[PDB]
């Protein structure tokens, strides 16, 4: 579905701000925007919703899926399935708002594959240092999971500066710029919306 207003596509590492703002855009601008649910294969940490956050389902229901070809995109990241179902993105599209996905570096290319033709923002920690403080806090995963996800989040950051890859990338160190800045790359389809 090419319909409804043009999509965005939030990326960077996780853990660095992507899915806390995109949670404060969908609060404030709840009548604009709607957030693709992705499909994972991992556990849910606490407080994750099912059918909010993700849906969390087993590798043999998400194989089912994907063989009857219900994906725009997937990837495996740190040991887990990730991806896109169409459905999660045409329930947006058909609300006529804008559909806004959550995906890691490789999902930002799958999705340059497609005809979505979406904005591209990248969110970025001030330095892995700081990014892996944070995420060492919540403790979710194991060692081995930690440094599977640092090595993706120093790819992360090493492709942020490619030339034509993002529209913008933020350096997230307070929210509430990091959150300025994403309704400023967003600006003139929030107007168009209102
Ligand atoms: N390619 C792709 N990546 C996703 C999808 N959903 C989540 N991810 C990405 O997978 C990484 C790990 O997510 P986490 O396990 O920390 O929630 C993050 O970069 C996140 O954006 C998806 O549908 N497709």
């Amino acid at each position: 579905h090419m319909s409804g207003p043009r999509p965005v596509v939030l990326s960077g590492p996780s853990g660095a701000g992507k899915s806390t703002l995109l949670k404060r855009l969908l609060q404030e601008h709840s009548g604009i925007f709607g957030f693709s649910v992705s499909h994972t294969t991992r556990n849910p940490r606490p407080g994750e919703e099912n059918g909010k956050d993700y849906y969390f389902v087993t590798r043999e229901v998400m194989q089912r899926d994907i063989a009857a070809g219900d994906f725009i995109e997937h990837a495996e990241f740190s040991g887990n399935l990730y991806g896109t179902s169409k459905v999660a993105v045409q329930a947006v599209q058909a609300m006529n708002r804008i559909c806004v996905l959550d995906v890691d570096l490789q999902g930002v290319r799958n999705i340059k594959a497609t005809d979505l033709r979406p904005i591209y923002i990248s969110v970025q920690p001030p330095s892995l240092h700081v990014l892996e403080q944070r995420l060492r806090q919540r403790n979710t995963e194991t060692e081995e999971s930690l440094v599977k996800r640092l090595a993706a989040a120093q790819a992360d950051m090493e492709s942020s500066k490619e030339p034509g890859l993002f529209d913008v990338v933020i350096i997230n160190d307070s929210l509430d710029q990091a959150y300025a800045e994403l309704k400023e790359a967003l600006s003139e389809e929030i107007k168009k919306a209102q």
